[PDB]
RNA sequence: CGUUGACCCAGGAAACUGGGCGGAAGUAAGGUCCAUUGCACUCCGGGCCUGAAGCAACGCG
């Protein structure tokens, strides 16, 4: 049952488990970006946490562009899925 | 691993203390086979194979 409420953090799955952490976060912050500032981009490839991310916007405007924009968008030949995090990140409770 | 140092962070009036920071390690990471659509921020699934690095230098291994 997909998060919509508003959040600062988006949450990202389907992605493409074969991408190297380092890449996969790389390409991450190129394509979003553009939608505002990013405190921080979380990813884990951990059995629990692979084919997932978590980027940190500063502005919720931000997220939520972020979020309409590349909904679906195939990355890395993969349709990204988009929701905002359940709960806040960290820096955010800073 | 040692020495003499650089830079960053926390604390301290300071001296400095503790991290970042070296043989670290069969670790981080990478290839593949299997498993996984998973809401985290204190790493971290399993097999086989491969496999690094402190920031500088010199010494040692
Ligand atoms: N990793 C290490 O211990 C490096 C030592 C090496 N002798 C050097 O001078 O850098
Ligand atoms: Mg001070
Ligand atoms: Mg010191
Ligand atoms: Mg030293
Ligand atoms: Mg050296
Ligand atoms: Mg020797
Ligand atoms: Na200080
Ligand atoms: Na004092
Ligand atoms: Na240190
Ligand atoms: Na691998
Ligand atoms: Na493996």
């Amino acid at each position: 049952v997909p998060e919509t409420r508003p959040n600062h953090t988006i949450y990202i799955n389907n992605l493409n488990e074969k991408i190297k952490k380092d890449e996969l976060k790389k390409s991450l912050h190129a394509i979003f970006s553009r939608f505002g500032q990013i405190l921080d981009i979380l990813v884990s490839r951990s059995l629990k946490m692979r084919g997932q991310a978590f980027v940190i916007f500063k502005e919720v405007s931000s997220a939520t562009n972020a979020l309409r924009s590349m909904q679906g968008f195939p990355f890395y030949d993969k349709p990204m899925r988009i929701q905002y995090a359940k709960t806040d990140s960290d820096i955010i409770a800073k």
